[PDB]
């Protein structure tokens, strides 16, 4: 595998993690999104500590309005934090 | 760095590699985009032989009009394949 496919392996992955633990498990409700931003994205975001912010984040991310992010609302949000990381960079 | 994290910094990677090469080195020309998909892709994606395949992808992928793929344009094809490939899996 290249180092993309293994990206997009993971993308899958990590996501599916998350999702299949309670509910709906194709989707992040909003203690799953905590448990996954907290977790595997400790050195990009500040760790999510008041349901303000889980609210606010899920809002965000929540297209659909179906209270949850399935898969597609969750590359959307793999999208804005990989684009703001590369703008950052040059 | 977690596996998601690694991610991120693979596709911010790759993109690098790929749209540094030739002209606009924060932009994916046509070529670059080739070699991008034949190199890093060759596991998910048909190996891109024709003209018309390279003229057709980037047409897809060229959101804003200017005839190459920047970052974002970029993360959204990352996403088509990335979800493509999750609901093919269930
Ligand atoms: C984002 C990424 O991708 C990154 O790459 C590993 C690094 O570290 C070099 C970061 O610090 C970030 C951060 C800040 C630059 C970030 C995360 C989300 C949104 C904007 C920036
Ligand atoms: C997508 C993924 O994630 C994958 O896992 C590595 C494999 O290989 C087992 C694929 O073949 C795909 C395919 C669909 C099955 C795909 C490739 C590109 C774009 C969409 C789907
Ligand atoms: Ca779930
Ligand atoms: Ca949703
Ligand atoms: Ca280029
Ligand atoms: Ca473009």
């Amino acid at each position: 595998m290249s180092e993309l496919e293994k990206a997009v392996v993971a993308l899958i992955d990590v996501f599916h993690q998350y999702s299949g633990r309670e509910g709906d498990k194709h989707k992040l409700k909003k203690s799953e999104l905590k448990e996954l931003i907290n977790n595997e994205l400790s050195h990009f975001l500040e760790e999510i500590k008041e349901q303000e912010v889980v609210d606010k984040v899920m809002e965000t991310l929540d297209s659909d309005g179906d209270g949850e992010c399935d898969f597609q609302e969750f590359m959307a949000f793999v999208a804005m934090i990989t684009t703001a990381c590369h703008e950052f960079f040059e």
